[PDB]
Order: structure tokens, then sequence, then C-alpha cells
DNA sequence: TGCACAGGATGTATATATCTGACACGTGCCTGGAGACTAGGGAGTAATCCCCTTGGCGGTTAAAACGCGGGGGACAGCGCGTACGTGCGTTTAAGCGGTGCTA
């Protein structure tokens, strides 16, 4: 989805899209390589009212 | 007899003045600004060709890092002996201003 990786295909530089390729990849092989899942944790409100 | 003071003597901190330096005001000349001529170095313009990261990636290696033993280097104490510090008496020549020459 993200519009930069959009443009990046569209440039047509074929380090950028074997670079994406290799983003898929590590997507699909295991979700920590490209974002650790982050660990869910209550909203903090600054002060109470 | 010895004291009080009438009459007189050197002195001097106080006070009035004379003996030296520095800054501002007056002359007057080598100027600083200005006018105009000048051109060629600076700056605006245009390639152009070459050198600098791409970007992380694994498979490696050489250097870096970390751990340990220990032994000897650093270093705080201190016994003591003397050679620099403080204080004379004493001498030299360094300082002061002066007179006459000159290079």
């Amino acid at each position: 989805s993200r519009a930069q990786t959009k443009a990046t295909l569209a440039s047509g530089n074929f380090m950028s899209i074997v670079n994406c390729l290799m983003q898929l990849r590590k997507v699909c092989n295991h979700p920590n390589l490209f974002e650790v899942r982050p660990i869910l944790t209550s909203f903090v409100l600054e002060h109470c009212v």
C-alpha cells in the first residue's frame, strides 16, 4: 500500500525492485524480520480530569 | 636653698610659593577625495566528462576486545646530611648629572 513503494516500483531501478523483493521475502519468511509484533499495552492519559 | 617665671633660643609642622611635564591650540603641506578615461579580470554563462555512493548481503579473514596471572613499578615513610635560606659587616662599581667632541 505504501505510496513510496509504488513510486519505487515505477522507478524501474533494478536494484530498488530487488530490494523490494527481498523485503517481501523477509515479510513472508517471518514477520519478526520486518517488524516485531508490538507488545500491546493500555493507552496512558497524561493527567486525570 | 630651692622654686617660679621673666626674659630669651634655637627649630618646624604648618603654610605659602617656586621649579618641572604634559595636553590643547595654531600654522601650513604633502597630501585624500573627487572627475573623468580607461580595459581586461571578474563574473555570468554551459557544457562535459569523471568520479563518487548504490545498499544490504554471506562467506570469510585480521584486528579488537575481553579475561586472566602475577610480578615488579609506583609510591608513601623516613634516616640523615648537607647545601641553600636568612642575616650580618664590608666593597664595588652601577647610577646620577656634568663637559667636551664627533661621525
